């Protein structure tokens, strides 16, 4: 019994090896006391520990575990589902989608972090709320689906209305740029709006940097994508707009966790 | 008299040479056929316009104009004012926040336009209203300048008693900590400095990272947005300075489309 162990700042997600099975657990970062609690109650090899919260699981549990660097194990981790899914990428951009995001340039033996944003799924959750005084993240996600954002986000076309524009008409040009037209908003639209800034974001700062250093592979994980295929939309369609090729991994989230057990030994 | 106009998303830069004096005006891009009917009364020698409501100007009017893209004109006019201000600068980016954003990176001879992004001044007025119903945008920035992120942002340090592999001040996650203070009810100026926080942070990271991958320091801020936004000049400011590179602000910035029009011929 191996564990690996991401504790994140909104999720702690746990992954078990045991034969070259490994089963999947997610716990609240709110509920940490029920994950030392369920440690105690486990017979376990070795424990591999990362991302911020792994201090308070180290620090409150008395066996032995090691902590890892979360840019290393995720893309350590990440690299290992990718092979395993058919996936052959000789390089390529990963934006990790957590609670905040952060960027990082794969060039086929190590990464290193090229820029980050505070725009991910704390800013859903937490700009969500404010809007929809909505604090069960299923409930947020889902209710997000139905959204309209024509009446909330501004487009290159309603700026150039009838001359053609310099660059193409159907994208956005301004989040939240037509709320002020339209006066006389619905937690849909709204909830879809924030997710839809959120996403916007986080492609534009991966394809720009993909463009930075030359490949056109962007990975996207983090369970910022989990029950929210509107999320996953606005990503793909715009890296495939720019002439980028994105990917999703199955378990995705999971390459913290599972990049420690593998960075230890 | 000479007029040189950039009828944007929001506002309409309107700048009258006459008798050696330039004249900075703005009026709401709403109050469009008002500008028109000015534009028919009036003496001029010259009309140049540019922006994406040039159009709706040009087919409203009974004189010739010179329509110019938006993108040259702003960068005629930023090279201008650059030299005017006694600036001397060999290569740079421009960030242009206005309705929306747009990135351009000056080589010496020319601009060419790089990336952008919709968190920008249309951003801070519809996001802002829906957390607020402040239309009025001089209320709106008055409110904000007062505003404290602490309660509302998520930090590196607040996901981290470890030491984070990234320094524990920065921005995790915008609007990441209000789960978090739910008991709290958020004072208006408080959620209005975060929308301004978020935009400044979006805006301001995409323009250092374009400005690592053409291999300039300098970034000039340019667009309206910054009017009445101490806190959003501040956030971009700091930021920028923090990245190693030289933030620009320029008198007049917002107005560089409407001069550069009157000389893109
Ligand atoms: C911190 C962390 C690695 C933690 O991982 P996780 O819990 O999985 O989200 C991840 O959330 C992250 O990379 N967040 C974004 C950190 C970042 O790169 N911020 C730059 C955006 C920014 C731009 C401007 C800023 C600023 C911050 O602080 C003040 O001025
Ligand atoms: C269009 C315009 C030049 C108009 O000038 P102005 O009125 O001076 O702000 C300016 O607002 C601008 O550059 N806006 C941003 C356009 C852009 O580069 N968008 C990319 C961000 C984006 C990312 C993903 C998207 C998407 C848009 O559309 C849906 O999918
Ligand atoms: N069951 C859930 N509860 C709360 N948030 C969830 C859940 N499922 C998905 N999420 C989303 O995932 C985000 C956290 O993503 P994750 O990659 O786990 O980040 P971290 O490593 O910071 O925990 C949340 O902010 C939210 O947008
Ligand atoms: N008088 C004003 N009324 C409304 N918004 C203003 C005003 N002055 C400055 N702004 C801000 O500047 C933005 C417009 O910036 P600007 O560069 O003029 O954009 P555009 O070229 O699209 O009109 C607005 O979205 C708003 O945030
Ligand atoms: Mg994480
Ligand atoms: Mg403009």
């Amino acid at each position: 019994m191996k564990v690996g162990i991401d504790a994140g700042g909104t999720l702690i997600k746990i992954v078990q090896e045991q034969d070259n099975q490994r089963t999947f657990k997610t716990e609240l970062t709110k509920n940490i006391d029920q994950v030392v609690e369920w440690l105690n109650q486990q017979q376990i090899e070795k424990l591999c520990l990362t991302g911020g919260n792994a201090g308070v699981i180290a620090e409150n549990i008395n066996i032995p575990a090691q902590i890892f660097v979360e840019f290393d194990a995720a893309s350590q981790g990440l690299g290992i589902l990718l092979k395993e899914q058919g996936h052959d990428l000789a390089d390529y951009i990963f934006a990790n989608v957590g609670t905040g995001t952060s960027l990082h340039y794969f060039d086929g033996q190590s990464q290193r972090r090229v820029g980050g944003i505070g725009t991910g799924g704390g800013m859903i959750q937490g700009l969500g709320y404010l809007l929809s005084q909505i604090t069960d993240y299923k409930q947020l996600t889902d209710m997000a689906q139905h959204g309209d954002r024509n009446t909330i986000d501004l487009k290159v076309r309603h700026i150039y209305k009838d001359t053609e524009p310099p660059i193409p008409g159907d994208l956005t040009a301004a989040n939240f740029g037509h709320v002020l037209h339209h006066l006389d908003f619905t937690p849909s639209n709204k909830l879809a709006a924030v997710i839809g800034v959120v996403g916007e974001v986080v492609t534009t700062m991966a394809i720009t940097v993909a463009r930075e250093f030359k490949t056109e592979n962007i990975v996207y994980i983090g369970s910022s994508f989990h029950n929210n295929a509107l999320l996953r939309k606005v990503v793909e369609d715009y890296t495939v707009l720019r002439g980028c090729k994105p990917y999703y991994v199955e378990n995705g989230a999971f390459s913290g966790a599972i990049g420690a057990l593998y960075l230890e030994k």
